[PDB]
Order: C-alpha cells, then structure tokens, then sequence
C-alpha cells in the first residue's frame, strides 16, 4: 500500500484535497507484478492510477489536480523522487519511474473533460516504459539487484529501484531504503515511510507532462501506480 509523495502527485492532492480517504489505497490488482515487472498490463489502473476504496481515477485531471503542473524542473536535471509506504503494507518488490515523451498521448491525461480509455491508459503505460528513468543515470546513486530476484532473471535490473529484501537480516521491505520514521509521508491506514531516490530528467521538454510512479509488489500480485503533473523548463 503506497503511492508517489515528490513530487506532490494527483494522490496526494486528492488526499490533501478530501477527495481521497486513502491515499495508499490506489492498487493495480489482482496482477502478475512478479517476476517479469511489465507483464501485467495497467488496465482501469493506468500510469496515474484508480483508487478503488473511494473510486478516483487520476488519469484525468479535476478541480483538486492535473490543472497545473505542481512542480517546474529544468532538462537534464537530477531531482527527488519520493513515495510513501504504508506501514502495515510494505510488500517490497521493485519500482521506477517514468517520462512518456509523446506529448499528444499525455495531453489524454490533461483534460478535465476526458477520461482515457483502457486503451490509451495501456499505451500511455508502453510510451512510459519507453521513457523509464533509469536508477543508473544519477552520478554516484548506488543501483542495487533485488534479493527477491536471481542474476539472469526478469527483475534482474537496476534501470528500476529496489526494496530491501522482504525477509532480510537488516533494514527489510520498502521500509528499510530510507529506515524514515513512521509518518515521515501520510498514509491513512498505520502511518507512512518515506521511499527516497533521484532521477535524471530527459533533455525533452514540456509546459505540462507526467511523471508516472510505478510500484511493482513482491509479496502480492499488485501494482501501485501515481503520476506528478510537472513541467520541464
Ligand atoms: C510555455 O507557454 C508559453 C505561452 O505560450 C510560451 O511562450 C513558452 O515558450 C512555453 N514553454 C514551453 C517549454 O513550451
Ligand atoms: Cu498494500
Ligand atoms: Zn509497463
Ligand atoms: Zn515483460
Ligand atoms: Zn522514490
Ligand atoms: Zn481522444
Ligand atoms: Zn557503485
């Protein structure tokens, strides 16, 4: 149970916003989300997801979000990607995120007036792949295997994140990368932690876009997707 916190994506402003109830409760689900990390396919879910406790779909924008680009960045730049995982729901696994950088599919995302289909919410998901952050693109930001995950395999890869092993000696789960205290973000269920990493932006630019959030579960078949809209400047 979690979802992304910086930027402030659509989530959380619908949380600060009344709307959402639980924040964390936004969950592709059920899914395939191990080992092979794109199978599953997003569905209703989306790359900004659809919370199902209180039934949000942030794929597109209302009066609470997705008007403004709630952050401007600049090409090229390293910046702080956060998100919040719910104490009593810290399933490790693996996460990323991600730029789509066709412009025409995003603008699907950034009108109030139109929901994305299915389908557009699937290709929105492929042109998101295509512009994943990679972990390694940071100078000095260390990109680690998952201990839930063997050399050769599909979640063999440090373009994504890693959680900590789920039954690790020290520091275990999504919990243990920052080792942030309990409501260091909001979560509604038992409190929050932090989940802190860095990304590269792309040299491609936009007055309004979306980074896309993606949480891919080890412990449970779910994936958790956000989206932040910024704008790159
Ligand atoms: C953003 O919009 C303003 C108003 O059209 C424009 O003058 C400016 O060049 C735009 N910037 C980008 C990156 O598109
Ligand atoms: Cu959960
Ligand atoms: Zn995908
Ligand atoms: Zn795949
Ligand atoms: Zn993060
Ligand atoms: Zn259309
Ligand atoms: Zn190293």
């Amino acid at each position: 149970h979690g979802y992304m916190y910086i930027p402030s994506s659509r989530t959380r402003l619908g949380h600060e916003a009344g709307i959402d109830s639980c924040p964390e409760c936004a969950i592709l689900e059920p899914v395939s989300s191990w080992p092979d990390l794109d199978a599953a396919p997003v569905g209703r879910s989306g790359p900004c997801g659809y919370n199902a406790r209180d039934s949000i779909d942030y794929n597109q924008p209302t009066t609470n979000w997705g008007s403004d680009a709630v952050q401007s960045y600049s090409p090229g730049e390293e910046i702080e990607v956060q998100w919040c995982v719910d104490h009593n729901g810290d399933h490790g696994g693996m996460f990323t995120y991600r730029i789509c950088q066709d412009q025409s599919i995003v603008d699907k995302f950034l009108d109030p007036s139109y929901l994305p289909t299915n389908d557009e919410k699937q290709a929105a998901e492929d042109c998101f792949d295509a512009g994943l952050l990679p972990c390694t693109d940071v100078s000095g930001q260390e990109c680690g295997y998952s201990a839930d995950c063997t050399e050769g395999e599909a979640c063999w890869r440090n373009d994504w994140f890693t959680c900590n092993g789920f039954e690790a000696s020290d520091r275990p789960k999504c919990q243990g990368v920052d080792n942030a205290e309990l409501n260091s973000c909001y979560t509604s269920i038992a409190g929050g932690y932090t989940v802190t990493k860095k990304v590269k932006l792309p040299e491609y630019t936009s007055n309004h876009t979306l980074i896309s959030f993606k949480w891919n579960s080890f412990q449970t078949g779910q994936i958790y997707l956000s989206c932040a809209d910024i704008a790159i400047q």
